[PDB]
């Protein structure tokens, strides 16, 4: 009868199901989604007898997205007591060794970490890793962070099932519409969805359905990129992974699945709160949660938001730039490990945010800007980078794009050149301080003056005092005698771009326009003791399969002699102690900081190079329109550095003298003496018998 039309239509939709099975299979049995590249900060490893205090550790933990509690229950939490800290270190897929949860007690003895013990067996650790903070993702227009089935708490699955579905066969229906279908309200779509769902549940286990659903679900928007899945939304909304969510935060994310844009907590927080509360009760009907919990959860805010799009634009410019140079875009699930220090960045960002309007008010300024570059003294690894006064939201990066006159910050390269000649130039060497009238080409005289337009009553100064005081006249007399090609060579060795070097007499006093990052490289070279460590933001880039796509190795090259670098830095400590930066030296006398101040003609640029035990901080404070700032090195850029130093626990500079360094006695006349002397200065000699030749 009509079975010639009935059965043929049953075997017509059947072959369509084979095409549908092949479509669902080809996506899952391969690549489900293109997962963006995860960007992680620095990986800190803690060791016994490490120079780190309890308070510094609290700040480090808090900067690593840890929460200070009274009773430790879940990971990413810590408790602080009299002379120790207890913490549950969150699981992390470290490149060296994959680690899980660990209960550790960090014991402190003054300013140092005494011991780190495993609270499971009371065994002392040799080294203890600390997971890196996730900075951002490198963007399809959709952003994800894949977490397998095990990564999700059993409670969160139960929170999702109670609000959504029973699950005994819809949860699998919603999955297929987001994964393969259109946005349409249509009945064809609903039929195509339900038919796909029946094929979906049959060929794949309930664990896989949950794994795919929990990672696909649209839960937010960050401008042009779509925040989807529970793991990324957990970090975007609170700053905690999916494994560390509290029941109230857990319920909000499970609530947004129905309408992420309207149930959003940034815009209309009441509709989001009403929904969260409209989720907590749904769990309450079921025997899973007790009546005791509901009341406290309803009153306590679900958000609790960070609260905020483009994280770390300045530092990210460098990360992207290095990624192209070293290597990538085709690959998915890439983990990029950086050298980013969250503690340093916070200290710097706060200094810029607070300090800039503070200087703008103090000096009645229309506009003022900054640039801060923190690099490791010995590795050149970039710790912090701020490209402005408002660094949370940026497009124009002053640390990398703004090319400005270095001013006096050019002076140590002249004195370093001189001090690389131990038989000729020493700290006690007399340099002439009398009017200069050098004839430049065209027949036009170049007459450089000291800041006060004065000269020494003796017509001379000790090399040490000339750098200490940032005296222009003696600097010119030193560099001209040395030669411009020798000073230009010191700049090449230091690590400044060659194409910026124009060796004219003016180069000695600051006619060298560099960006704060480039200046960092130069000062890093002196601070390390003469070894030039090419600046880097990249530590390692790892693939989804754990393959090492790129690995960072030291490229440190001996640029200047250690003894010459030591003597420049020793004088750079004199700068901060009694010289131009004496305001900083009085504020932090136990830090024995090396530093140099820079002010350009008509107060256009203010600079400060700050060296402590472990970092090199280059800070510039100026205006984009190149107008006078009314600030000096010590008033502008050094003040932002003072703020940066205060916002953290800086390392005291213990300038360990290399070989052939000998503290020698000097008379008023500048002559070496066997015993006594009115001045003690470090000298580069294997045999301090320069005094016998002098006597
Ligand atoms: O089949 C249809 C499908 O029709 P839908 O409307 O898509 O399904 C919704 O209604 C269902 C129902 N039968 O009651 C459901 C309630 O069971 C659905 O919830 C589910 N499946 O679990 C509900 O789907 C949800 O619908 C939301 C949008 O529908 C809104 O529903 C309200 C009440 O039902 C209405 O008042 C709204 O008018 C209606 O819009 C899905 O959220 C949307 O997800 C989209 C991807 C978002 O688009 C983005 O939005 C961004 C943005 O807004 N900013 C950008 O513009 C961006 O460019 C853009 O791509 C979009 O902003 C976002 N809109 C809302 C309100 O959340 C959201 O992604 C989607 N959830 C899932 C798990 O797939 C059906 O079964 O009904
Ligand atoms: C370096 O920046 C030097 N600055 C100047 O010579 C400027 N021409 C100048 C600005 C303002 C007043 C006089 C000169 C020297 N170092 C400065 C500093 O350390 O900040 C300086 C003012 C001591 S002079």
């Amino acid at each position: 009868l009509l079975l010639k039309l009935a059965i043929v239509f049953a075997v017509l939709i059947a072959i369509y199901g084979v095409y549908l099975d092949q479509k669902i299979r080809s996506r899952i049995d391969g690549k489900v989604w293109q997962l963006p590249a995860a960007v992680y900060g620095r990986m800190v490893n803690l060791e016994p007898d490490m120079t780190i205090s309890k308070n510094e550790m609290v700040k480090l933990l808090e900067a690593t997205q840890y929460r200070q509690v009274s009773k430790m229950t879940r990971p990413g939490e810590f408790t602080v007591q009299a002379n120790s800290i207890e913490m549950i270190r969150r699981p992390f897929d470290f490149p060296d060794s994959k680690e899980g949860q660990v209960r550790a007690r960090l014991t402190f003895d003054g300013d140092h970490l005494a011991t780190i013990v495993n609270m499971e067996n009371n065994r002392q650790f040799g080294f203890f890793r600390l997971d890196p903070r996730l900075i951002t993702m490198i963007s399809n227009g959709e952003q994800r962070l894949f977490v397998p089935r095990s990564g999700f708490p059993d409670l969160l699955v139960d929170t999702l099932l109670a609000t959504e579905d029973r699950h005994f066969y819809t949860l699998t229906q919603q999955l297929v519409k987001n994964l393969f279908l259109s946005s349409e309200r249509s009945y064809w779509r609903k039929a195509n969805e339900a038919y796909m769902a029946l094929i979906m549940d049959a060929r794949y286990s309930k664990d896989r359905i949950l794994e795919l659903y929990m990672n696909e679900v649209y839960l937010g928007q960050s401008g042009d990129n779509e925040i989807r899945g529970f793991p990324l939304a957990s970090l975007y909304y609170f700053g905690r992974p999916v494994e560390e969510l509290s029941l109230d935060q857990q319920a909000l994310l499970v609530g947004m699945v129905k309408g992420a844009s309207i149930y959003n907590p940034w815009r209309n927080p009441k509709l989001a709160l009403e929904r969260r509360n409209l989720v907590l009760r749904l769990l309450q009907q079921q025997q899973i949660i007790d009546q005791e919990l509901y009341d406290m959860l309803s009153a306590r805010p679900l958000g609790v938001q960070p609260r905020g799009i483009s994280p770390q634009p300045a530092f990210m410019q460098l990360v992207r730039q290095e990624l192209q140079a070293k290597l990538v875009k085709d690959l998915s699930g890439v983990k990029i490990f950086t050298t980013f220090d969250s503690v340093a960045q916070d200290a710097a960002e706060k200094a810029a945010v607070e300090g800039i309007p503070a200087l703008k008010k103090q000096r009645k300024l229309s506009d003022l800007e900054t640039a801060i570059v923190v690099v490791d003294r010995f590795s050149g690894e970039v710790r912090a980078m701020v490209g402005g006064s408002e660094p949370q939201f940026a497009g124009y990066n002053r640390a990398m794009q703004a090319r400005r006159s270095i001013g006096s910050l050019a002076k140590p390269a002249t004195y370093l050149t001189a001090l690389s000649q131990p038989k000729i130039y020493r700290l006690n060497t007399w340099i002439a301080d009398a009017p200069i009238a050098l004839r430049q080409p065209n027949g036009q005289v170049w007459s450089p003056q000291n800041d006060d337009r004065r000269y020494s009553e003796s017509g001379r100064v000790m090399l040490v005092d000339a750098l200490t005081r940032s005296m222009n006249v003696p600097t010119v007399n030193l560099g001209m005698a040395l030669g411009l090609p020798a000073v230009t060579e010191t700049w090449i060795k230091l690590g400044v771009p060659k194409d910026q070097l124009h060796p004219v007499p003016a180069m000695l006093l600051g006619a060298l326009n560099l960006t704060p990052i480039e200046v960092a490289q130069a000062f890093q070279t002196i601070a390390s003791g003469g070894n030039r460590a090419p600046l880097s933001a990249l530590r390692s880039v790892i693939a989804e399969d754990g393959k090492v796509l790129y690995q960072s190795f030291p490229q440190a090259e001996r640029a200047v002699p250690a003894q010459a670098a030591y003597l420049t830095l020793w004088t750079m400590q004199q700068v901060v102690q009694r010289g131009t930066g004496r305001q900083l030296g009085a504020k932090y006398p136990n830090l024995h900081l090396a530093g140099k101040t820079g002010t350009t003609n008509n107060n256009v640029d203010t600079w400060f190079a700050g060296i402590d035990g472990s970092t090199v901080t280059i800070t510039w404070v100026g205006r984009d329109n190149n107008q006078p700032t009314k600030l000096y090195g010590a008033s502008g850029a050094m003040s932002i550095y003072q703020r940066y130093l205060a916002n953290q626990t800086p390392t005291p500079l213990n300038l360990v003298p290399p070989e052939d360094i000998a503290d020698m006695g000097v008379d008023y006349d500048g002559n070496f003496v066997c015993s006594g002397g009115m001045r003690i200065l470090p000298v580069w000699t294997s045999d301090p018998q320069s005094l016998c030749q002098q006597s």
